[PDB]
């Protein structure tokens, strides 16, 4: 649904999309590192679900500025 | 609600939480970079909302393996 764009505009749009997708990849890599930290926490004997809840509460109490 | 842990276990739990929060900060920084790319796309004349929809569709069509 983008045939209205000429070749230059198509190039700019392709560039935007490729860059966003690359940053999404970086984002996923950080999220996987978070998963690994939570895995280690589980090895430590902690409840990952409760830990995530704890981390969310601390964001909120920090957000309540 | 963690008084049952001794000082060593408390230290390990504090470490887990601090590391997760640090990775959350990195995550937010990447998300802000994504916001900047979408801002540039808007400057280019594109509809950020539609672009996000396009990027989500490409994830899904990639996810449909």
């Amino acid at each position: 649904h983008t045939d209205v764009l000429n070749s230059t505009a198509q190039g700019q749009l392709k560039s935007i999309i490729e860059r966003v997708e690359r940053l999404e990849v970086e984002k996923a890599e950080i999220m996987e590192q978070i998963k690994e930290v939570y895995a280690e926490a589980k090895g430590n004997g902690f409840d990952v679900k409760v830990l995530k809840k704890v981390v969310r509460i601390r964001k909120q109490d920090r957000a309540k500025r």
